[PDB]
């Protein structure tokens, strides 16, 4: 009996806030969280409490310290059969990484339609407002390594396993609404110029070197994409904070076999959100696993996250009436020409027990629809639908990776698929073929209909020659990337351009940056010669004179193609450091906690030593963290309570504390005597817009902080960043 | 033609300083490089100029842009066998990476030995001075996966393989003398404890966790390896900068049988050298291949990683004479008893070509040892020799890896093996099998002799029963941490308190932390009260008077064990930021450029953008970096020549790049106008050692530097750092 007599080892099973308790295992935390995939998950987990320590063979193992030898000081004997059988599954524990995602994090949920789609679409998870679907959710990188970094610039997997009751359908997502490329041969082509270049491998978990912008300069169609990467889109605050895509039009097929294009949507409810750059980049080193745990622990808190499911549907008749091909994948539908119609709520409440088992041995592929949806001949997609399937067969070791249990629809599945590396199902059908007799023909074919009907796909007209060929309706690319830009805010497009230079900077061949500028001078002037500028490039005569690329069907902007034009944002489930001193005044440390706490923002309190800090009435405060072992990166804002100021005032840590919060653009909040921390930022005696001061934490401070927390940054001061050593 | 008319697209095949020219692939940059190894891979290397694009099957591809469709906006067809080929090739690149040292960076060299060893070993490698050995070496850290960064705190490995005449030697060491664990039955508990906890899979590349301390806590003998990963050893500068050690105690066996124990080490002749903690936390932010990236630049700059091969040699009759026992993996064995006997030279002097078949696809393995050498019963090494063997056949892909390239002997290689996956050996003998007539007993067995003779392992006397028992030798865990401890300067010991302070702050439950700092008052009551204050603890009576551990055989203690107790400086291969303005002193620049290239010293040349800026006499300067863009964090020590200061006097970035380069201890030097700066860092009038500043950069303010970046940081500074918020 190692565990200590308090019980403290154990977390509560019960939501608790960041930094709380320990995590744990989801099944473990929260025990009275179901769905019909994590109930029927329950043949495969395995306990431990009270149990003897076996081989896998299920013999008792007597001593787990020591290796059998010939003497104490001898050597080991091949007869150790119990050494030999745990080094062999050590020795053999990993698999191959995804190809690209590798670096992903994963939850538990469920979805549900607001409204029956009946009219729309046969899929029977949108038939019934009071059908819910389980769902398993990964977000991920698409760049870096599994052990790589979570806050880089990269774009943003988004990929959702629906457990329904006619099939899997997985809705294989990203965090921007286009892709880089048009035709899926071109996918390794891209996928190799963004990874590590082959002959060193570096750099990790960063599109900024020589071989991506080679590309980029010789691929106009990636520039859409491109631009979103260059804008905070590239480096989310959470994946709670940002949207969801399915890129593709895809096709709503419904009883009456009429087809409607279709391209999916996610929002999420917790609003839109992203760090600013050098934050990203800092908190890559400071926390590498910074959205995975934040992932984990809203969970953990309850802070579940929600996205509403939506589509942008367009009727088959008007296919041909946009300025772009809806099949092309680096064009996006503009929402001000086609409304995302909300179709549903997607809840994350359950975290999994076993990372590897779970997440790492997950597999989704957008090939996996059910009957009421079906595909189109974007041609990015339909090379999609080869390489899943054949991807899955070399990294979970064979063609049953069905078996494995995540990946095992809860729905029935019978067939005449047989053997294959570790096959589970024990088939007792006499036939293994149809037609067959034997077994009177079971298991059968089902007739395409309403409802449980057998998938048939979409009768659409093909007519054209064999050709390796791209529509000339595809050779456009650069009045969405316009688009964009133009629907920035002035502080989005200084951090687009800033993106931009950065990247461009790493490009060892300034050739090849001198090409990109070109390529910017394509799409919108001012951003040319900014980054140019940035650069020390000069746009030449013929450069200046580009004529920009036409609007997007009369477009000349679309506010929901910007982050923070349109506010939306929630403040349940940020997090707010708080500076102790050791004689805090706990009439502010109570008004603080408790109005956090009213609108479910957490809160950690810093020291500069761990252990606990005794407040001006005698209350014991715990600290959770130190000022450099918790830094302003991981928070959303910084209160400082009065009480003794001196015991912090000259502590290097405390001030660029708050000169980092500072620069990163975060509200900062400062009562009593805290206000002298006001010269370590260079705050004006009169105050300014994003600093919250008073004589105390009461009134109407807390109300103040936390209209800025919701607005998230404090876009006016970054003409004030920069007389900041910082 | 796509590449620039000016041919600035290729790298120089020239030895050329950081930065200069885009890396590149090793037998382009250095096609004259060549040893016997390089060369026997010329069967497979292949090229690429003048060459068309084809499939794997040898056939022309004429549109390697698109998709073969029905109509160009038509579905892709499935006799489209050049895109499926493409894309299965993609769907398949990765394969499983090291169950432990998955990141790691490698490069060919060779070895000589000074003199002939033939009076103590029978190694033919060892056996002549003039006749060289081709090496690979690779370089990692233990617990990050292959995409994690390069400057965490852990410890690293040193892995060799020597292609000798008599067979491939590989030397699979670390850079800390002990290991954590006495026994291989325990390693897959220690790793899993290391490694990310299986739940959430956090956190990456870091012991700062629950589950690591709570192993160390109940497992005293991790401590003494613990020690040595907490102080600065955790965290080298560079792989040219850090030891190498076999840990194990071996065999070394003479023609005429002697058997003399030894213990192997690597000196690097660059002297040792490592980060700080804040540096390197921050370093795997702003460049997590910073370790990878410096070892192939030092190679192509000509600054070739070298290495002094040494033996602790221990007559058999002398294995008892110790405090500790020679056969336990935890105890060093210190140079003030037994020293290190130099014996040859190993230099590495060029890069692979591609880093997924050289270095990914390498295979390192301790019982990979040739004639002349031998094992011991240490239960460490005893069950490596199990493991190395068991996990090469899933993450090579069965038992022929060593036809993969990189793993071939140079040497002859015949026997009766047959067949297996992806077998490349056509074996033309008629016999598989020995005895055999028909092919008159060939390839044939080989007596044991002085040279070329086949292998006998030395006949050890083996006496006990077949136990699962530790040798109570080995019950000893406090004696080796303390003699660490008292070894290291104050500034070494200070940074070992700093790190278990912060190691310990990370952990969530707080007994585990209190268990530990229970474990340190059994080493040293110095070390754990000054951890005990950070964390907020207070040691018990009981712990106040704990005896300390008895010295090691009469050591207080051993100044090898120190990074920097004994001066061993050299800057050769080294990097100075310079911090440009719009009009640069030349004679400032000239007299800085000069003084360093005498000393092999490189230099980045920074500006607040990218582009040129010109000097005062017309000189044109590329920048390298912006100040954000190459941080302090990634250079030895920082100059400002003169020129137009106020340019530059009032830059935020400018002043932080000051700011952080004093907090990590940087030698600084400030020239004419320059000195303006001495207030951004609160340097007094009269100077401060470790800030070299004069009117101009003449001979003397340069050979003051250069002194400075031999003793590589300022540790006289360390009490007026804590001040500067940065
Ligand atoms: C619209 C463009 C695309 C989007 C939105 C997309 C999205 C994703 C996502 C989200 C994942 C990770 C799923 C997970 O979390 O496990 C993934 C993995 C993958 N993608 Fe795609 N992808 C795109 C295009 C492509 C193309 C064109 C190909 C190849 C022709 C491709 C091949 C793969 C492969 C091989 C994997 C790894 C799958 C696994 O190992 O299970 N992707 N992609
Ligand atoms: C003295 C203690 C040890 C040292 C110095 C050591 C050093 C290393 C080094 C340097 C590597 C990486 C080689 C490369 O670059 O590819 C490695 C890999 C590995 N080690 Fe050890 N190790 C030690 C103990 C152990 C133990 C006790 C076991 C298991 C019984 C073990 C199992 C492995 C395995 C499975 C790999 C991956 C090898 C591969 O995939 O090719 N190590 N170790």
């Amino acid at each position: 009996s190692l565990a200590p007599e308090d019980g403290s080892h154990r977390p509560a099973a019960e939501p608790t806030p960041p930094g709380a308790q320990p995590t744990a295992p989801g099944s473990l935390k929260a025990p009275d969280t179901r769905n019909e995939k994590l109930n029927s998950l329950e043949d495969v987990r395995k306990g431990s409490e009270n149990y003897a320590l076996t081989t896998n063979q299920g013999v008792r193992i007597a001593d787990d310290q020591n290796s059998l030898r010939a003497g104490s000081r001898g050597p080991t004997l091949l007869e150790d059969f119990i050494l030999r059988e745990k080094i062999t599954h050590f020795d053999h524990e990993r698999i191959p990484e995804r190809i690209v995602h590798a670096r992903g994090s994963a939850a538990h949920g469920y979805f549900q339609p607001y409204k029956s789609l009946s009219d729309i679409t046969k899929a029977d998870f949108l038939s019934d407002p009071n059908k819910i679907t389980p769902v398993f959710v990964r977000f991920s990188t698409v760049q870096g390594g599994a052990g790589s970094a979570d806050t880089v610039r990269d774009i943003r997997g988004f990929a959702t396993k629906f457990y329904t009751e006619e099939g899997i359908f997985d809705l294989v997502g990203n965090n921007t609404p286009i892709f880089f490329i048009q035709d899926a041969h071109k996918f390794p082509d891209f996928v190799h110029a963004v990874k590590p270049e082959p002959h060193w491998a570096i750099p990790q978990g960063q599109s900024a070197h020589d071989t991506f912008w080679d590309y980029v300069s010789l691929q106009p169609e990636t520039l859409h994409n491109v631009m979103w990467a260059m804008s905070d889109r590239g480096i989310p605050r959470s994946y709670r904070t940002m949207e969801g895509f399915g890129i593709h039009t895809f096709r709503l097929i419904n009883a009456e076999g009429k087809a409607t294009f279709v391209r999916f949507h996610w929002k999420p409810l917790a609003g839109k959100a992203s760090l600013v750059w050098d934050e990203a980049q800092k908190l890559t080193g400071r926390d590498p696993d910074f959205h995975r745990r934040e992932l984990w622990e809203a969970i953990e808190a309850g802070d579940f996250p929600e996205y509403e499911l939506g589509f942008q549907l367009i009727p088959e008749e008007d296919e041909f009436k946009f300025d772009f091909d809806l099949l092309d994948p680096t064009k996006l539908i503009p929402e001000e020409l086609v409304p995302v119609q909300r179709v549903g709520k997607m809840v994350l409440n359950r975290n999994p027990d076993n990372f590897f088992a779970e997440n790492e041995q997950a597999a989704f592929h957008p090939g996996h629809i059910v009957p009421g949806l079906d595909f189109t001949n974007d041609p990015l997609l339909q090379g999609r639908l080869f390489s899943y399937t054949d991807t899955q067969i070399s990294r979970l070791g064979g063609p049953n990776f069905h078996e494995i249990p995540i990946n095992r629809p809860t729905c029935p599945y019978h067939n005449f698929q047989r053997d294959g590396m570790h096959r589970m199902g024990i088939d007792t059908n006499p036939a293994n073929y149809e037609p067959n007799s034997i077994n009177d023909n079971w298991p059968r074919e089902t007739p395409p209909g309403p409802k449980r009907g057998g998938f048939e796909s979409y009768q659409e007209r093909v007519e054209g020659n064999k050709v390796r060929e791209r529509s000339p309706s595809f050779g456009e690319y650069y009045s969405h990337p316009r688009l964009f830009w133009l629907s920035q805010t002035p502080f989005e497009q200084r951090h687009i351009v800033d993106g931009f230079s950065f990247a461009l900077s790493k490009v060892v061949r300034p050739y090849i940056r001198e090409r990109v500028v070109d390529q910017l001078a394509h799409i919108d002037l001012t951003l040319a010669q900014a980054v140019a500028k940035n650069l020390g490039i000069e746009l030449t005569d013929d450069q200046l004179n580009i004529t920009p690329p036409p609007d997007v069907n009369g477009l000349k902007k679309d506010p929901s193609l910007s982050l923070y034009a349109i506010p939306d944002g929630d403040v349940k489930g940020r997090v707010v450091a708080i500076l102790l001193n050791d004689e805090v005044r706990s009439a502010d440390l109570l008004a603080i906690l408790k109005a956090l706490k009213a609108k479910g923002v957490h809160a950690k309190l810093l020291y500069s030593r761990m252990g606990e800090v005794t407040a001006d009435d005698g209350t014991v405060l715990p600290i959770a963290a130190t000022f450099a072992g918790a830094p302003s990166l991981t928070v959303d804002a910084v209160i400082v309570p009065c009480g003794n100021i001196a015991d912090i005032a000259d502590n290097g840590d405390a001030n660029y504390y708050l000169m980092e919060a500072y620069k990163h653009l975060k509200p900062i909040a400062l009562a009593g005597d805290a206000r002298k921390f006001k010269a370590t930022i260079k705050i004006a005696d009169q105050g300014e817009e994003g600093i919250v001061e008073a004589d105390s934490a009461d009134g109407s401070f807390m109300d103040e902080l936390l209209t800025l927390m919701a607005a998230h940054r404090v876009w006016s001061r970054i003409p004030k960043i920069d007389k900041i050593p910082a």
